[PDB]
């Protein structure tokens, strides 16, 4: 299946994207600080985290069912994927790194966020 990723998820992908990549230094501690440049090496990052996280797929574009599971966070299903279905849209410029960021930026737009804190009875 799919699982939902958590902040050390986020940490070691974080690590294998920098080391993959080769992402200046001047970046990592932007990256940790979840501080996201709009350029072609932030958008990179972003996908190759994506890619990890299996919320991101080069071809087929962003993921639904495994981004509701993820940012649905218990809340209704169903209005999660209304919301991110107004975030999907084609690899329009040919660019999979901007199509990706393009999904993250609409993400942030309609304040759904990937990592969220959890309260748990």
């Amino acid at each position: 299946e799919f699982t939902v990723s958590t902040t050390e998820d986020l940490q070691r992908y974080r690590t294998e994207c920098v080391s993959s990549l080769n992402i200046p230094a001047d970046y990592v501690e932007k990256f940790k600080k979840w501080e996201f440049p709009e350029d072609d090496t932030t958008m990179c990052y972003i996908k190759c985290v994506f890619n990890k996280m299996q919320l991101f797929d080069d071809t087929e574009g962003p993921l639904v069912d495994n981004l509701v599971h993820q940012l649905a966070h218990g809340r209704d299903a169903e209005e999660v994927r209304t919301e991110v279905l107004k975030c999907v849209d084609k690899n329009t410029d040919n660019n999979a790194c901007h199509w990706a960021f393009r999904g993250f930026k609409c993400f942030q737009k309609n304040n759904l966020s990937l990592i969220k804190a959890s309260i748990k009875k």
